[PDB]
């Protein structure tokens, strides 16, 4: 009897899949709104439930839980940085969906891998839930590193797309999104088809150090320094030299 | 009135979608083959052409173009870095397709934004061509092509350094095929950026303001790679991508 305590895409993802007890949000308006598309109820000043998904910001997850504290259920959350051991109680689990949530694009779930960890009653639950949406998952103490990897893989890339957007913007291209995507999408796919070490191309890849150097000045001129740039090049060589 | 130099995968492109007079190559056969499939002649000890697409490695465009010597013909290369101006002649231009050339994947032809930059009278020649192949493009001054290329690098190459960092830590955790996992994580962001503004695609902990993780994840990062240089930089920017929205 899946209970979700967050009103905002992700529970929407799970709802749409595992289509249910209650759906809570700090304002029934949104709670209702959702439980009227998949079916359930409402209120963060709700009834007594008993599995519960606390899909709210990390820094809250713990608190929000130790505040509803009712009816024998199985505590779970989607944070890949924190364990279930935060709840500090019976049947605790953690199901992390390595993906970024456009709720439409996440409808290609069968590709999503899950980071699972729990206890007696908990683990098997998220394993089944995990199994019910995609093919498999992974079990994690290494929570930190495992999650860091998801951030420097689905978060950090925006910092590049952003950087590229700024300079294109300044260059007159009014709507660069379409261009930036084409390139970034390519790299993504190419990162697959070719494992990382064989996926590289560009200036550094082939020498052309006069291009890397001249673009360092061009990087500095557009922004205020060359730190990130020098960092990515030092990285790229590490890649390139494989 | 198109003559091409360099039987590269990229010329087979403009040829195919533009059905020509003289296709030069170092090999007479190689030129003769594309002429057989499209229509032209050959040799770099050629006849005397007169527009000339010099589609060869960025490394020889100038030299080669100075070993072509022919009369009345606007010159154009497709270098993403180099400028038309490298030709130092009255009728020049530069057409750059942001795409990587499988030959037929180029059936994606409709969605190739072009980076043009040409002469006064050399510009409308390339401007006309992009309009055909795919009506998406934009002119850029010759004194800004280095900026332009820089951009492509950030969106093209740079991500790789991110794929590298993660694969490294997924393997530290003994993950089967990390690239898959990586591709999933990254493509979700790669595509989303098409249906929305770059800055509307950031979803992580910085976004939520979960500094508590941003901070520990940085010590975890230091622990794994020796420093926090790259980590600090992106985080600074992401916290910047997230505030822009606060408006
Ligand atoms: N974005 C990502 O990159 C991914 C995040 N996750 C995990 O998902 C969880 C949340 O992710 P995310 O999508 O950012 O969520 P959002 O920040 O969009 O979540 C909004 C939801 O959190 C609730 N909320 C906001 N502030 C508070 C508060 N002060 N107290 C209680 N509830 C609050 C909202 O309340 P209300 O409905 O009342 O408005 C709403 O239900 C985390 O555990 C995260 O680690 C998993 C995969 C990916
Ligand atoms: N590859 C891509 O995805 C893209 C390339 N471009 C631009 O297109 C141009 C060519 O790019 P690229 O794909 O590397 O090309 P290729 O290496 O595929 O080009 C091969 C062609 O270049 C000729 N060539 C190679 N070396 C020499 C030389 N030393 N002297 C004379 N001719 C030579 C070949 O000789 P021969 O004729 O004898 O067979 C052949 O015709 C560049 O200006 C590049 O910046 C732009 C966008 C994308």
């Amino acid at each position: 009897v899946l209970n979700f305590v967050g009103t905002g895409t992700l529970t929407r993802f799970f709802l749409e899949c595992l289509k249910i007890g209650y759906i809570l949000s700090r304002s029934i308006d949104r709670a209702r709104n959702l439980a009227e598309v998949y079916g359930g109820k409402a209120a963060t000043l709700e009834k007594h439930p008993e599995v519960v998904f606390v899909i709210v910001p990390d820094r809250y997850i713990k608190t929000v839980a130790n505040h509803l504290n009712l009816g024998d259920a199985v505590l779970v959350h989607c944070s890949g940085f924190l364990s279930s051991e935060i709840f500090k109680k019976s049947g605790r689990a953690s199901i992390h969906p390595n993906f970024s949530f456009l709720e439409k694009a996440l409808e290609m779930k069968d590709q999503i891998v899950f980071g699972l960890e729990g206890d007696e009653r908990g683990l098997p639950i998220v394993k089944k839930i995990a199994e019910e949406i995609s093919g498999k998952y992974f079990v994690i103490e290494k929570k930190k590193a495992y999650h860091l990897a998801a951030v420097i893989a689905s978060n950090f890339p925006v910092a590049l797309a952003y950087l590229s957007k700024r300079i294109y913007t300044l260059l007159g291209l009014d709507e660069p999104e379409l261009l930036i995507h084409t390139l970034m999408k390519g790299v993504a796919d190419n990162i697959k088809k070719m494992r990382v070490e064989c996926s590289l191309t560009g200036p550094v890849k082939r020498g052309d150090w006069q291009v890397v150097e001249e673009e360092r000045r061009e990087y500095e001129k557009i922004f205020g320094n060359t730190v990130l740039y020098d960092e990515i090049v030092k990285l790229l060589r590490e890649v390139a030299e494989s």
